[PDB]
């Protein structure tokens, strides 16, 4: 038999007398048994959410089905031959639905005529229809090859950004190590940004399948097939036009992510297997001998009482010893962080499980809890759909933090892990799915080494269903438990992720490995979680599996100090890591985050620009230079913020890289002598020695940096110097956002911060360089002070009334008050 034969359209209306929205009625043109009983009738709605987005809705007509529920998700509820088209006056995006055998409907832009998605079948070929079955939907998108450049659907790793053509991409949230290439990995993101290179050049739109189910996603170049194994088409488009709409659209929907705190842009250093309280304190010190900033000092599994959640290792992390220690890391403006996992241990007299107990709070399975085995052997999974569970989560973390303090925590295991695979139930399709997936990158079965589909939640929910969300809504409790603890903002980091996690959590590229590969792999990785509007992203410094070199670890710490979140952590059975180790490493550790805390100040505005708007903090070459197709597919160079680009050496031996520069001219942030000058954008080879990474500036914008410290509360208390870079063609422009660095409601009306924005234009014979400030008061009642302006980009110097660098000493300027500096040429 063939796989299916499709839906025919019995009915189909644009509801006058409203911002229209289209609703049809699909009957199936014939069932087939190919992968389980096909969906007789369905209900097919196109509506606008916004002007920008459009949202296409399939469901069964007759019965509900699954959907991720509006109180994880929040979001705006469904609407109330031939053709029918619908499009608004205000939106770029035109539907249209065809009343062929079979169906299709296309959605293309008002303004260019480009097809975005084409939906349209190709009648003699199943492969490309709409296919609908309880445990089998299927639904198909043409693309033009050449032009659609495609971004996204992760978590996976893979040596290129751009999605290469011809692949199955599979969500399965699945505990496997990320320094394996092209599997399903902790988290899951059906979302994807096309960006088109013709007709109009940079032209960007978004597509979101809003759907928990595991699924498959097919990418030829030409096509893009979607096959999943449950739930509903609740697929929205998101018109763009620049690929920073597209995530500003994006976030809208899913969540804009969360504000973290200023402390969480330090260095941060953690490892499986360290010992004892001793040891943690030996390496504090070590790193303060070796002058390297450390801010964070991180317990992996080793601090609990055999691999307990809630407990100390009585002989090893003492309760006395470790609050002593968490009281000299706060004396000396450090924080802490333990590691917890979601598998509670059954031991009868272990009072997290006794009052788990109580309150019911595991998931089930035919009835019983349903029984893992993790780190301390036999576990039961709280249920983080059951509002009871929630509740007991917040009170265990209430407990332990009462008695032992903590700044944040790390919730890891999290897919959820199980190191054993329950034999499935006889008979049910869920645990023998009639459509396998690419789990593993071998049809593996979906309940391997995790909670089987047939286990139970709250509501009569299966695990089936709700697996996908399990990482997504520990976290949505963990922030909750810590915000219900400390009114400081929290700080979280989850291994596994659902589209929207970036709401409550940051992320890292889980079990990597200390391989030169996966040195490069972290930087498509880091642009993806940009995407996924999870701007809080990096992977492990050094690489978590497998003993690294001093080589890779010292070119690993300069791409690092990069990443927007930043950590050395290892594995147990691998050589240590930490910075201090090897001279050289050390050397350029310093280095390298000596720069990145002078740019504290513009990571913390960024973190508030992505808040407001989605747009990532670390950014693909495209975002600033979308109508540069030169940069679609670069993999190994990023942007932080709009204009800088940090160009790493990820090879060893070299003492170069062939880095690709967008028009203009860039200055390195290391030494302002040294530039880069092209004009059409192209490939320079930078020297780059063994003690130096490439971070460079581009023309038209101005940064605003403070001082290097050992802390980061340190360096806000240091002299503001701004950095003006000129463009012969453009005022140049740059933001500073300011805030007490630990308010929860980040820029809210309570108005406990302060904007300011800097300017800066070249006349024919002056220079002037302003500041625009809102809400003057607070930055001046924290006393922050300008104290040097650097201008680079003329070729004459400048004064108060080859490139060169002039500097403007000793200005002892409030930031918050606005000013006007007029500067004359010699
Ligand atoms: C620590 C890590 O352990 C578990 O994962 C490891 C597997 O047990 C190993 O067998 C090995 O599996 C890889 C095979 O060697 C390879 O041939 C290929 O099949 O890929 C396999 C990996 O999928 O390596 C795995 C990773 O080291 C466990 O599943 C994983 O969750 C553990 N990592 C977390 C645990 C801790 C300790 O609390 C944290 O330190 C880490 O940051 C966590 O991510
Ligand atoms: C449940 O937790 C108990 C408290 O730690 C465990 O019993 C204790 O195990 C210690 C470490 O293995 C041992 O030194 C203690 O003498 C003993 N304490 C008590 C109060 O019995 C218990 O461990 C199991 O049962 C004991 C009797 C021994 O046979 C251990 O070897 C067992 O692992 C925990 N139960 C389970 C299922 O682990
Ligand atoms: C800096 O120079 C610019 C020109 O590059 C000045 O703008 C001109 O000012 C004169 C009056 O002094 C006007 O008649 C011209 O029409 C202006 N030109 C433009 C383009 O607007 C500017 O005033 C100077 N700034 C200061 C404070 O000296
Ligand atoms: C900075 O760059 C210039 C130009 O190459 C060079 O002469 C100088 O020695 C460099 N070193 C410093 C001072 O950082």
């Amino acid at each position: 038999e063939a796989i299916g034969y499709g839906y025919q359209v019995k009915n189909a209306k644009v509801d006058n007398s409203t911002g229209k929205s289209l609703t049809a009625l699909l009957q199936l043109i014939r069932n087939s048994p190919v992968y389980g009983p096909d969906i007789q009738f369905l209900s097919f709605t196109a509506s606008f959410e916004e002007d920008d987005t459009l949202r296409i809705r399939i469901t069964d007509a007759n019965n509900r089905r699954w959907e991720i529920p509006n109180e994880v998700l929040p979001r705006p509820p469904p609407p109330p031959p031939t053709t029918t088209v619908l499009s608004h006056p205000h939106s770029d995006l035109v539907f249209t639905l065809f009343h062929t055998t079979p169906f299709g409907f296309t959605i293309y832009r008002k303004s260019t005529h480009d097809v975005l998605f084409d939906a349209t079948p190709i009648p003699s070929n199943p492969t490309t229809f709409l296919i609908y079955k309880d445990q089998y939907l299927q639904l198909s998108s043409s693309l033009p090859a050449q032009q659609a450049h495609l971004y996204g659907l992760g978590e996976h790793t893979k040596p290129t950004f751009q999605l290469a053509h011809n692949q199955i991409l599979t969500l399965w949230n699945a505990d496997i190590a990320s320094f394996n290439r092209d599997l399903n990995l902790y988290g899951s993101h059906p979302f994807y940004m096309d960006v088109r290179s013709s007709p109009m050049v940079g032209s960007t739109h978004g597509v979101f399948l809003l759907n928990s189910n595991g699924m498959d996603v097919e990418y030829t170049g030409d096509r893009i097939t979607y096959k999943v194994i449950g739930g509903i088409i609740d697929l929205y488009i998101f018109a763009g036009r620049t690929p920073e709409m597209v995530l500003d659209q994006y976030t809208k929907l899913i969540g804009r992510p969360a504000p973290m705190p200023y402390w969480a842009f330090g260095f941060h250093q953690c490892r499986w297997g360290y010992r004892d309280v001793n040891e943690i304190e030996t390496v504090v010190d070590k790193y303060a001998e070796a002058r390297i900033p450390l801010e964070v000092m991180w317990t992996d599994i080793d601090y609990m009482d055999a691999f307990k959640d809630f407990t100390l290792d009585p002989v090893h992390f003492p309760l006395d010893k470790m609050q002593q220690f968490v009281t000299k890391l706060h004396r000396n403006g450090q924080r802490y962080v333990p590691i917890l996992d979601p598998g509670i241990n059954t031991n009868k007299s272990y009072g997290t499980f006794i009052r788990g107990m109580q309150s019911n709070v595991f998931i089930k399975r035919d009835g019983n809890p349903y029984l893992g085995s993790v780190w301390p052997g036999p576990v039961y999974y709280p249920d983080f759909l059951d509002p009871a569970a929630r509740s007991f989560w917040v009170d265990e973390i209430k407990r332990f933090r009462d008695i032992l303090p903590i700044d944040g925590i790390w919730i890891d295991m999290n897919e959820a892990s199980n190191f054993i695979t329950s034999a499935p139930t006889p008979g049910s399709t869920l645990d023998n799915p009639p459509y396998k997936i690419n789990n593993s990158g071998g049809r593996v079965p979906i309940n391997s080494k995790t909670i089987p589909a047939t286990a139970m939640h709250y509501g009569n929910v299966t695990e089936y269903n709700a697996h996908n969300l399990y990482g997504f809504l520990e976290s949505q409790a963990t922030r909750e438990a810590l915000v219900r603890t400390s009114n400081e903002r929290p700080f979280l980091l989850s291994r596994s992720t659902f589209a929207g996690s970036g709401k409550y959590t940051a992320h890292w590229t889980g079990d990597n490995a200390a391989r030169w590969d996966d040195l490069q792999y972290s930087i498509p990785t880091m642009l993806n979680f940009g995407l996924f509007g999870m701007p809080m992203i990096g992977a492990d410094i050094c690489g978590f599996a497998e003993s690294t070199t001093e080589e890779l670890c010292r070119r690993w710490i300069q791409l690092g100090a990069f990443y927007p979140f930043s950590r050395d952590h290892s594995a147990r059975d691998t050589t240590h890591q930490e910075l201090y180790l090897w001279e050289s490493v050390a050397a350029s550790a310093r280095t390298v985050l000596g720069l990145r805390y002078q740019l504290l100040p513009y990571y913390y505005t960024l973190m508030y620009d992505a808040n407001l708007r989605g747009i990532p903090i670390a950014r693909p070459l495209f975002f600033t230079f979308p109508d540069d197709v030169a940069t679609y597919g670069i993999s190994s160079q990023f942007l932080i913020g709009r204009g800088i680009m940090v160009s790493p050496v990820l090879q060893p031996g070299a003492v170069s890289v062939n880095a690709y520069f967008p028009r203009g001219n860039w200055f390195s942030l290391f030494n302002y002598t040294s530039s880069v000058s092209v004009s059409a954008g192209t490939y320079v080879s930078l020297s780059a020695p063994p003690d130096h990474i490439n971070v460079h500036i581009h023309e038209g914008n101005i940064v605003a940096m403070q001082g290097e410290a050992m802390t980061t509360q340190a360096a806000r208390s240091t002299p503001f110097h701004l950095l003006v870079v000129m463009s012969d063609h453009v005022a140049s422009t740059g933001e500073l956002f300011l805030d007490n660095g630990i308010e929860m409601d980040i820029g809210g009306p309570g108005g406990k911060w302060t904007l300011v924005r800097f300017f800066a234009e070249s006349g024919i014979n002056n220079l002037t360089i302003s500041s625009e400030v809102v809400n003057r008061g607070y930055a001046m009642s924290q006393r922050w002070v300008m104290d040097k302006i650097t201008i680079l980009g003329l070729k004459r110097r400048v004064r108060i009334k080859g490139f060169v660098v002039s500097v403007i000493s000793d200005l002892r300027q409030l930031v918050g008050q606005a000013f006007k500096l007029e500067l004359e040429f010699e």
